[PDB]
């Protein structure tokens, strides 16, 4: 019978492309979402049309708070309830906005940016590992530019840095259970509607390999590799999918 | 006129040695503490005996909470009330204990470990810089040389230190326009717990290529002094390992 | 037409497994060898028995010398000669032995360790690029996961693998405009040879968090295959560890 | 008795600044040079004028060849001959020029010069330095490059050389730690620019640096060297200190 995967922030964009490829590969998927309820439901419908009873949605705010552990336990619980198993966790959900050092409160920004990008991944990893009853693995969506951070994005960058540490820490600690933990680190990918042709072009032009952004599917391809039987000896690795962007000096 | 430094968790061990060396170098010091009031005050008294009116203490919990930003603002404000200036911020205070993946709730652990190691440093950096909006202004973060060879069951602590690395780098870039340098010192094995069995202390000591011993607090403090000095005025965004080669040792 | 690949040091062990997988995926292949001519030829016989005229062999010493550039050009030429195209280059050939700091001369060791691990890959890279719509051109360098926790007495080997990292990154940048991707695969402990003592083999195996075993040659090859595939077409400058977590383990 | 130091490529620019600062701290110095004989002799003159019998010059090509090991052994031997000891080695000499991957010197000469100076000579010097040893504070400092993981276009061999030197720094730190010899590095970003560089190209480099939009002075680089050799760095080994004013942290 078919393995099962949770993908956080899977309603749209990169998380959706990850959910789609996992499903094409034969996974049953939990499509987690926060605000994008319509897109989530529509994706589950599309996927269930392809193979019945292979997709469910699961709503949760991944902002840090005293109930985040419960929410994260519930996401994993929702995979077992629907599919009787949980083979793969993809930590993709992520808040992203500037927090300059010099109308959300600063503690709300901390809770959002650090919760989504780091604490929730940690709690989800905890619950995933504890619920284990095979090719089990976790893939974290990191950031190829983590050591060349954008100006005024401190809290975001801190979250992505903690996510690197979690990836390495959990790889080590979960290895005795046969659970692999790895990361995929995009550079410029699927820039959204709808920043100017200006700023999109400015970022696309930085990319040595083709002067273009990654497609969502290109990011998903690397996730697919890491969860596959072709990556069974791979744990604690973070694969840049950045067309060489992080190698480019000032 | 004499520059001033805030050192967090400065009552004991490594932070104390940092505050002593800064004081010996000519700084006035805010000795921040959480639970260690008696040692904090004892340090302040010793330093004030050396030079009157050069050391004050400041108490705060640096666990993450709704009140942390105001607590951090108060710490910076306190250096300005005492000394009229704040030249140097040393983020040293840190909670440290295991949080295995498989008394305290996990969200408390998050609050303490990510609060002390990362969020408090960030809020302190904001407040420090906001107050600055021949001066040699800088921040030094106490990191961890073993951050990419993490210890078993220390994921939250490790996550905290990794975030601290990101902060060190992001703030270096963002504050460079104000002449504020931001750097780190990354100990390997330094001061071991008093209560740790000497036999267990020795398993750690034996891992260190250089001398098969832990770093003194003073050796950690030496790197901090360098980073804040006029000899490091082009250095920002750098994290100096002070680890006796430990991080280079394979399994 | 079927794409073609050059694999250096392909007669045995990891290079053989890479050659076989590329061939299984539909590539024609040049099996480069230095001393292992019998094994290179049995490999080509096997592969050509599956699909005719799809494997050839090519001999060369990859030690640095006055003739190395010409040898490297000839390797790439052998692929164009045999197959009309060269889509993939896998730099796998590598000399490996200790060079303590305190009967080959030291300069012969420099030539072999740095030649095979760094200089020949640079020259092969030059010749590969010089010879070049819907193509998928890439280079994969066999690096080393333990490059920043190097083994005692292996400075020149380690220097060579460090230089290969540099090449991987420099070449990814410089060849990107040509559509040529350049990536690395970094084993930890893989296919420990028959020669080595079993207690020393067991020591290395026991260090590996994921299964306390070495990687098979096929496991290393899987990562190579991924990197040369259409599934990695936005990936350049990346080095993928295939090490079962070994590099993450502290002293 | 005063300690002694070898500084490679020390006749001018950063290497000079290092030798001068070491000398001011109380070291006797061997000023190595290759082609800049006049500048080297002029430096030794000044230092000797400050304290008699405290500087000597030593000529050597550090291009890789089968006699490079002898040449490096002789550099260390010259420090012992002049001063009776050798406490500090600074590996500063370096060839630097592009070597484009797609199309003067043959490529094998370019390999020998770029990889020789930046990596192999440091290795051989380190071997000889350790081999010649018996409150000592023995150390090696390697001049690295903060941009090593964001390399400049068409500088493959140079970058390979600097990467190899990182590996040496790390490997030698571990292997020489038992002898009390620390090995560390200093990694400039943009420091002293070429005389001939057009001030427009110079300003393009300057404007990249977050801390001050200016290049590091030679003294700023030397300051980090001096820290690493001092008693204030006695637990530090295997460490590479960027002196780059934030440049390596700046994205494309
Ligand atoms: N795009 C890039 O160029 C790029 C570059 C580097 C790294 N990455 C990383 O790659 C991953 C995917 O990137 P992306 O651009 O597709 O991400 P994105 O669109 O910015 O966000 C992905 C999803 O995260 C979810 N999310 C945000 N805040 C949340 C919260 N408080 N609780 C729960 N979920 C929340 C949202 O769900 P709802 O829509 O359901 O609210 C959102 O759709 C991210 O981890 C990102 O940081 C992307
Ligand atoms: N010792 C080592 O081997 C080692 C190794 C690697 C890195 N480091 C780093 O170097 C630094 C110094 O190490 P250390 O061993 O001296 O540190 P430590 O003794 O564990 O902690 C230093 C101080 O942190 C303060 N602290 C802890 N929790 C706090 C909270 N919730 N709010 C406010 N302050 C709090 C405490 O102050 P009170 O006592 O006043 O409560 C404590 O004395 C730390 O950042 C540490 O992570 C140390
Ligand atoms: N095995 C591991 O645990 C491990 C760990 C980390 C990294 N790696 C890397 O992964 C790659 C494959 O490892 P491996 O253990 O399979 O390699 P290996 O057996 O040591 O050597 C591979 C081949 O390299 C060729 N070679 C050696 N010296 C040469 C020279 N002077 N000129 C031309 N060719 C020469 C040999 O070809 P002939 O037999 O034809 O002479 C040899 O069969 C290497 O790059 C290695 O550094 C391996
Ligand atoms: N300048 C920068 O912005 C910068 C940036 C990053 C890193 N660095 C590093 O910092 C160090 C000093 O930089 P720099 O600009 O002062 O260096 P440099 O002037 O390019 O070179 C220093 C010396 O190296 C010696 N040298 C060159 N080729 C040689 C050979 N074949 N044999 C022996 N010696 C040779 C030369 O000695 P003679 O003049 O006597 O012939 C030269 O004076 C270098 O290791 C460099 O890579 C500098
Ligand atoms: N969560 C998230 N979204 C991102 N987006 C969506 C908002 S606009 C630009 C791409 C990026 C980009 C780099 N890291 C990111 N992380
Ligand atoms: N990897 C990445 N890309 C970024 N870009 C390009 C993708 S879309 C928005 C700006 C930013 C911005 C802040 N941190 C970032 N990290
Ligand atoms: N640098 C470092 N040292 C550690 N040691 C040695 C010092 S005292 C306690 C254990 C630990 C433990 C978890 N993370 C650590 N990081
Ligand atoms: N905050 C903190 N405390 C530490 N302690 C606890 C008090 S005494 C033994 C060291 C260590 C050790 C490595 N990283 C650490 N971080
Ligand atoms: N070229 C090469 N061969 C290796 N071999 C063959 C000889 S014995 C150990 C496996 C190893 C091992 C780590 N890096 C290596 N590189
Ligand atoms: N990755 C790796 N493995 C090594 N091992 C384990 C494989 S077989 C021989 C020792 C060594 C030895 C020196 N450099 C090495 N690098
Ligand atoms: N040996 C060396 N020389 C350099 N010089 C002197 C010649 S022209 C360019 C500046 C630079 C510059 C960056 N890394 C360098 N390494
Ligand atoms: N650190 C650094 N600076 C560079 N610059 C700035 C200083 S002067 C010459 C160009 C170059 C050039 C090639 N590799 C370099 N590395």
């Amino acid at each position: 019978e078919a393995p099962a995967a949770v993908v956080t922030g899977a309603a749209k964009r990169i998380g959706r492309a990850i959910a789609v490829k996992l499903h094409q590969t034969g996974y049953r998927v939990v499509i987690h979402y926060h605000n994008s309820a319509e897109a989530a439901v529509s994706l589950a419908d599309e996927l269930n049309k392809e193979r019945s009873n292979t997709a469910v949605v699961c709503q949760a705010d991944l902002t840090n708070s005293n109930v985040l552990p419960a929410s994260c336990e519930e996401i994993i619980n929702s995979c077992f309830r629907a599919f009787g198993r949980c083979d793969v966790l993809v930590n993709n959900a992520s808040a992203f906005y500037p927090t300059p050092l010099v109308g959300k409160t600063v503690e709300t920004q901390v809770a959002e940016l650090i919760g989504t990008n780091a604490i929730a991944p940690f709690l989800l990893t905890m619950s995933f590992a504890q619920r284990q009853k095979s090719n089990l693995s976790i893939v974290n969506l990191c950031d190829a530019m983590v050591d060349q951070p954008c100006m005024a994005f401190s809290l975001y960058n801190m979250g992505k840095h903690a996510l690197v540490g979690l990836t390495q820490s959990a790889a080590l600690e979960l290895a005795p259970y046969g659970i692999r933990v790895n990361g995929v680190a995009p550079g410029v990918s699927l820039l959204p509607v709808a920043m100017g042709e200006e700023e999109k072009d400015k970022w696309r032009r930085k990319v040595p390999l083709g002067r273009r952004e990654a497609s969502a599917e290109q990011i998903a391809d690397a996730v697919i590799f890491l969860v596959s039987g072709s990556a069974q000896y791979i744990t604690g690795s973070i694969i840049k999918v950045d067309g060489g962007l992080s190698l480019v000096h000032a």
